[PDB]
């Protein structure tokens, strides 16, 4: 594919037609001749290409006009329109870049942003570029939110986001170039170790995995082909459907076991009756063998008759022992080819629970909480390319984003007042909570995590309270959990050529406890994941004991002598973290992707213009629970807000 077509793809745009969004802002193009539309698209793609080819400097209108070839560089008005649209919507001149045109010194409109994670920072930089007065209020003593990098000595380790999900179409590709993230592709191989330390043999790792795929497709067939979505008044969870399809495979195994037993018994009865019938014939021949020995002309003919009759019963017998053979032959082969005894052996199921845990990792919640119909509604939006880890720590992104922003750390928002005339945010200093702050403004952008919005009683009071249609969405939606244990050693004792290895838990309930180990970093560091039901429960374990359990697993895989005591350790507790209350959102049973749209919807105080805006990973339907989705949501909101307070 070409250069300009690649730029559309990298911007998540169809290279050869206009989006609905573009059709709204450029109606004259839609109703116009086909030729002009083709010219529009080329101007849009080429502008994106100029920006994506060098995202480190601002791409100005003037510079765009100068790098277009004829006849495109001659339609100055259209070029400005396109450049302005792309800039407003954050498709060019986003992230951190050298400004050509320095910042307008008289600001226009005052926006408070709640929260200094990627969504807040991304919006903030936009709004600051559009010439507004932006202040962020962050409760932690750092920026980044759920991007949190641990650094001590040579050790670098991410406690929140750590993976970049393909660069094709990914806005983080731009930010990576801007910020100089060291990215590294993740090697796919992931050996598993049973709870006793033994490696899972390849036959089984392969067999179980393929059966995990088949099981999971069956739940999709149930949902998206049989409408198995609402059972006895309740929406079906993924975990529930998974139980169903396992139960049928178990039924299928039991039934072919029954058919086999029936085939055995039938052949045994045949042999039992045939042998008895052969028994009676030996007796019948016993009595004729006796008459033949006793034996005149009627005697001379008596012998021929007795011989003719004695050998006829031997033909009957020899012919039955022939059938005797082809039965006990058919029997012997059936006693040797039993079908499966059980669908899953005890070890097989434990290994299968690993794959389930891996999916509870990806979604941050136990499977029995996920919406069967919608849990993967975002799959059509995945980026192309291999996944990467941030070898220098993902915190480099929000820290770069924070440069030059008016960011008030240790400032926790307690109440958001919004009315038709303006807004007031009330916050306390987390170091001296008697100290209070009152921030007047024209608009509030709320990037508070869904976990904080769900908090009952509320951590942040809204005045007037949020409308029912918004609170209903917040209650319906899922906010999951996921935790990491960071182990820093003075020497690498694991396989260096492997990024991942799995610990197969002993029980289904605990299947997510320390189930996946990551080797990601220059220094000798391991990350152990705690997923599913284990995530929330493990937060109540002291660090010394949970690390002891890691070392117990690792000493089982590598030997008790090869595993030294760690020099430094860190354990996340995202659920108990008051500024997150969880890891990220998931589509809960009974929710749907539509709730992500309602989360993004701004609030207008009744009689009118909107004042309270929403960004964050829980507000972007096609990219939830990700860093880039948070980034995209901040860009989106900055465009929405600038449209309102500067003009569309
Ligand atoms: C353990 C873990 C692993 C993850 N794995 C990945 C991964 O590899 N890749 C990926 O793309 N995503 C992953 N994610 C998800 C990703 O980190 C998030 O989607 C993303 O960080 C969303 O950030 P946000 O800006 O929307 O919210 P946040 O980063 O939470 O920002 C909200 C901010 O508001 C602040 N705040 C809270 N309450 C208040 C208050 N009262 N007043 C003021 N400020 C307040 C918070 O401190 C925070 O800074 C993971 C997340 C976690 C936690
Ligand atoms: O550590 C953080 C993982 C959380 C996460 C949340 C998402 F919504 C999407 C992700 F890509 C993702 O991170 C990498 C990943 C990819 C596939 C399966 C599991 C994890």
């Amino acid at each position: 594919m070409s250069g300009v077509e690649g730029a559309a793809f990298q911007s998540r745009l169809p290279h050869d037609r206009m989006t609905s969004q573009e059709a709204a802002c450029f109606p004259d193009i839609i109703s116009g001749p086909q030729q002009t539309q083709k010219v529009f698209l080329f101007i849009r793609n080429r502008t994106l290409q100029l920006w994506l080819d060098n995202p480190k400097i601002q791409l100005t209108f003037e510079a765009t006009l100068q790098q277009l070839e004829a006849p495109y560089n001659s339609d100055t008005v259209l070029v400005h329109r396109v450049h302005s649209y792309l800039e407003r919507h954050g498709l060019i001149n986003f992230g951190i870049y050298k400004r050509i045109k320095p910042l307008p010194t008289k600001k226009t409109g005052k926006v408070i942003i709640i929260g200094s994670g990627v969504s807040g920072l991304a919006a903030a930089r936009q709004l600051q570029s559009f010439g507004m007065d932006v202040t962020l209020l962050e409760a932690r003593d750092r920026v980044g939110g759920r991007v949190a990098t641990f650094r001590k000595g040579n050790y670098v380790a991410d406690l929140g986001a750590m993976v970049v999900t393909g660069l094709g179409g990914n806005p983080m590709a731009v930010v990576s170039k801007q910020v100089n993230m060291e990215l590294a592709k993740i090697k796919q191989k992931c050996p598993l170790y049973e709870a006793n330390g033994q490696a899972v043999p390849k036959e089984k790792d392969e067999m179980v995995e393929q059966e995990f795929n088949r099981l999971l497709e069956a739940t999709s067939y149930l949902s998206h082909q049989l409408d198995f979505n609402v059972l006895n008044n309740k929406p079906v969870s993924l975990g529930q459907a998974l139980e169903v399809v396992i139960q049928l495979q178990e039924k299928h195994v039991k039934d072919e076991q029954i058919e086999h037993w029936k085939k055995i018994v039938k052949t045994q009865e045949e042999l039992k009756e045939l042998l008895n019938k052969m028994v009676n014939l030996k007796e019948k021949i016993k009595e004729l063998h006796q008459q033949y020995k006793e034996a005149d002309i009627t005697a001379e003919f008596l012998v021929k008759s007795k011989h003719r009759d004695l050998t006829a019963l031997c033909k009957e017998y020899d012919e039955l022992a022939e059938t005797q053979g082809k039965l006990e032959e058919k029997l012997q082969e059936l006693e040797a080819n039993p079908p499966s005894d059980v669908y899953l052996s005890s070890r097989d199921r434990q290994i299968l629970d690993w794959h389930f845990a891996n999916l509870e990792f990806a979604n941050a919640t136990p499977l029995s909480t996920l919406s069967l119909k919608h849990w993967d509604q975002d799959d059509d939006f995945e980026f192309t390319g291999s996944h990467l880890t941030v070898r220098n720590g993902y915190s480099c992104v929000p820290v770069a984003l924070a440069e030059g922003l008016d960011i008030k750390l240790n400032t926790a928002v307690r109440q958001v007042r919004y009315t038709a005339s303006g807004c007031e945010v009330i916050a306390v200093n987390t170091r001296s909570t008697s100290q209070t702050f009152i921030y007047k403004c024209d608009a509030v952008l709320c990037t508070l995590p869904l976990g904080v919005l769900k908090q009952q009683p509320p951590a942040v009071q809204f005045v007037p309270p949020l409308p029912e249609w918004k609170t209903s969405a917040v209650q319906r939606m899922g906010f999951g959990n996921l935790n990491k244990v960071v182990l820093c050693f003075d020497r690498v004792f694991w396989d260096p050529s492997v990024n991942l290895f799995g610990h197969v838990g002993s029980t289904t309930a605990s299947r997510g406890e320390l189930f996946l180990f990551w080797n990601l970093y220059k220094a000798p560091i391991l990350l152990a994941l705690v997923a599913g039901e284990a995530a929330g429960i493990m937060e109540n374990i002291s660090d010394d004991v949970i690390v002891g359990r890691c070392l117990a697993i690792l000493k089982g895989i590598f030997g008790s002598s090869a595993v030294p005591q760690p020099k430094e350790t860190v354990v996340s507790r995202w659920r108990a973290d008051p500024w997150a209350r969880g890891s990220y959102s998931y589509v809960a049973a009974g929710s749907s992707g539509n709730d992500y749209d309602l989360m993004a919807q701004p609030i207008t105080p009744g009689p009118p213009i909107p004042r309270l805006f929403f960004a964050g990973e829980h507000t972007i339907r096609n990219y939830p629970a990700t860093v880039h989705g948070a980034l995209l949501s901040g860009l989106r909101e900055a465009g929405r807000i600038a449209d309102q307070f500067l003009g569309a």
